[PDB]
């Protein structure tokens, strides 16, 4: 439109992928969605953008793999007994490795080098750590590498910290790395006036902190809170659906797509 | 022999792979050596052992990949100008992802699930962190998963800490996880009475803290220091060459292979 | 509709993928499209269908890879001289291996075993060969395997034969294997009353050999000829666009999608 | 020695890998052996040689995979009933795709482009086919590509033909492609004066058609017959053990390794 | 028991 | 029966 | 000449 | 200059 004109000076993008975008039916990987996303990110990176990817959704794939392992090495007599709940940290550790190995496979097939950085909550308490991370990211972006961040859930001792979920980790990274636009890839077209299943609900062209502030009932509430916190500091935030392969290009070209969170746009 | 009789009650093994074992000629991956090692580890894990792998050697592969990227996207005129030194943290971050993606590929091809855990020096300062890592590792080993540890060099702010290198990280993990035998995979057959190139040098059947204490001149000195620290606390340590595919089986069967670091054996 | 009611007793499907569906921009693989197609085929195969895939589009990927190789091992002075045209058979041979390795990678990641069969024109001249191939395909389908046929372009001595292109190889296989529905995955929504770029053109609900026989003007003419030949013998043929991930489900459910080629439907 | 001096003008090498070299314990892939072989072949190809690889051993891996599939999708009640023998052609078709996908994976990781050509017995009956294949192989070798031949067992209607096994397919290719040395990678160090298990047996430095001709009792008899047929026409043949990673370099450097089949050397 | 006896490995891999 | 009842999936994956 | 001298490897990888 | 002009991409990929 006219209020999405900042999509022309955008140089660094922090793209966060949701769990509903990574894991498909049955808990396995969604190969089509992730492949289209990786193709779009490689095209953006070849174009001249500096793309930072904050991956998410390792707990689900990890749990699927660990259930497979239990079955394969389990025995009938046992399958007749009750089941147990698979540890959370074990699932996260198993899923992270598979997800990032798959990311490396497709990025290599796309002729793009991808790098894996893992940052915990206790690490962010040091300003010197922030400076190091900034220097490392700058050096990796100067060679056209896509840093794939995440949260070290497989070692976390864990809300009271700086960040508690990837919805907020993306905002913290975008604020720290001085990004220019933050895209929260979810499974919904954006932010609605009510529940998505409600027919009376309507899409939000842009979020207003004086009108749409208290007009929506909510998960997505954490996404909205992180978006408001990020857009308050001067980082425009776009909530868009990752089910489509051209949404990133549409928002980066200035089209009316997704929900916009901007401090200057809101009046 | 007779003093390597503890290789029968061994149940948990902490295997550390060196940089000279992972990276082959040209800085690329050594596919033959790593493939043989992965085959042996899968056979051990299927046998009934609980194998913990402490990988190493991501800085070299990472630097090779980053030099490739610089060239591919570099331009002639530039190749005519002087070169620069690639950041250390960028190289480590790029190399780690590729190494562990390759590990996942071969372990999947071997029908074994491998898990990636990353632990930094600042994390070990918390006893509660030690308890949570122990619980996670126990839960992952109860499902026949090979936890592939490493050091988060791609985020490490960095000798004054608990551990400073993987030679000592392996010892710290073995002491904390209550392992039963620690194998330091290097490129040399063990510990010699002098430099390996010296013809007069002889292999050390077992390390004695009263005789071979100062009979050796030295890298490998860090390996020996970590081995002495680990074997002091009651964890037997074996330094063996990873160039062969059956060395792990030989040491685990009680044969005379490698250099032994034992507190009870030494007199 | 009412004339697509045969999509309920369909048990065997012969799916042919076009070149415009496999190769994306720059001659590289289209990862999103092929990933969505592989996900859909794995879902169909798990559902209870017997899916036969007749792949295509190795010449393009092969040529891209061979140009990469020429450059990488080529030298400046040479790049200053004129270029040459890369052999056709060399390109086909290089591309086939990469395409089918990628197919195996995604099918393994999808927990489906895929098999590669290659059949040439000279082989089809033997009736005993037809019986052998039928027996092999039956044995492979009884174990829930997806036979990935193709044409041995890398050994072909080469129109006068039984089949000359994959558009006709799919029809020959469907007739020989007694399939029940043949889907020709192309990049267009189907068959139009004229050129697709013509605004006055309209989609064809079903092809009539007494009306649309000569009305349509035209590549796609080979597709239409193969479709008419297949549908004459009693194998219903559907021409549908592979750019969407749910077109196969839509045609298999009886919805109005694509262009239909049926001998009984046409009047 | 002195009679292995022809290893200096060697320019094209036809390397045949046995079944005992590809498939490891349990019918799965031998990752260490194949990785070392691929590393050696990539080093040779980078050196300046023109390496042709005639792969073998898809029936075993294929049968393992098909048994896995039967079990996974089989059901207890059924496992209680008798088993069946898995078709030969289905096993070959499934195994070939996996083997060559793995070959592509390691060759890509080694920065070498590998190409897959499949040739049947009926195809060799045409001289024009021989010319076509020679032209294709020349064009593929001029771009530093490793053509990975095999036998189309998944389509073969099938001894009365030109070739019946890969031991003889390698000889036929070496004679047709005008190779300079043929290496038959087996699991034994070469040709012995008797059974390998016999302690009195001794290794044969070179095969003599007037002495060793009837001094050996025997599988390996097919290997010896193919070697004699190839070496009669003027192609030196070396039978060497593929269990070691440096045997190819040793024979190509002129060292005394393996068993030699030469028409000029024999007196 | 019967649900497991008359079941297959892939059926179990599901919830 | 018992060999199968008191067996595991990976044991079967072997001859 | 100049087009090649002031060019990069990835630019060439394209037609 | 000459070392680069009369060189290939893979030669550079080495120290
Ligand atoms: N008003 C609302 N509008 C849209 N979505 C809503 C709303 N209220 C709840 N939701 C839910 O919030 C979900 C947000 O998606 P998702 O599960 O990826 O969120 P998340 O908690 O940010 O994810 P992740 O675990 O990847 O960080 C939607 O899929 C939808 O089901
Ligand atoms: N007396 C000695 N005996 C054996 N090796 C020695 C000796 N002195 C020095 N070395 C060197 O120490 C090296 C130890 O191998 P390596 O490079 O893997 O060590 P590291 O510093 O522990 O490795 P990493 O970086 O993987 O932790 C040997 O390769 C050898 O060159
Ligand atoms: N009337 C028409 N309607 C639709 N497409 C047409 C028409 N005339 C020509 N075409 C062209 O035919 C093409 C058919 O697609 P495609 O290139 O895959 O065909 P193909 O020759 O069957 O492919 P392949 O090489 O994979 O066998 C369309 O992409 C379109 O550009
Ligand atoms: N006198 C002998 N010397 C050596 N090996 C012998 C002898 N007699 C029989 N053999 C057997 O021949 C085998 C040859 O190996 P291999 O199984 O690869 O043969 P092949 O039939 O040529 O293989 P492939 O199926 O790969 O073509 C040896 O492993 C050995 O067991």
């Amino acid at each position: 439109d006219r209020s999405r004109a900042f999509a022309r000076d955008v140089k660094r993008i922090v793209v966060k992928v949701g769990t509903a975008v990574v894991t498909g039916k049955g808990g396995r990987l969604a190969l089509g969605r992730l492949g289209a996303l990786c193709e779009q990110l490689a095209e953006l990176n070849s174009d001249g953008f500096e793309v930072i990817l904050v991956s998410s959704g390792a707990v689900g794939l990890g749990r699927q793999r660990l259930r497979y392992r239990q079955l394969v090495n389990s025995s009938f007599a046992d399958l007749q007994k009750p089941q147990t709940e698979l540890d959370g940290k074990a699932c996260a550790g198993v899923g992270q490795s598979s997800l990032m190995a798959y990311y490396e496979t497709m990025f290599d097939q796309l002729d793009v080098t991808a790098a894996q950085l893992l940052v915990n909550d206790s690490s962010f308490r040091d300003k010197d750590f922030r400076k190091q991370l900034n220097e490392t990211v700058k050096s990796m972006l100067d060679l056209r590498v896509i840093p794939i961040f995440n949260e070290n859930d497989a070692i976390s001792t864990r809300s009271s910290g700086i960040f508690w979920d990837n919805d907020s980790l993306a905002a913290l990274l975008a604020l720290e790395l001085k990004a220019d636009l933050l895209i929260l890839l979810s499974d919904v077209e954006g932010l609605y006036t009510g529940p998505p299943s409600d027919p009376n609900s309507k899409l939000i062209h842009t979020f207003v902190k004086e009108k749409h502030q208290d007009e929506i009932t909510f998960g997505m509430t954490a996404k909205v809170k992180a978006a408001v916190n990020a857009a308050y500091a001067g980082i425009p935030v776009i909530i868009t659906s990752g089910y489509s392969a051209e949404n990133i290009d549409k928002v980066l070209r200035g089209l009316r797509v997704g929900t916009l969170f901007h401090q200057d746009a809101r009046l």
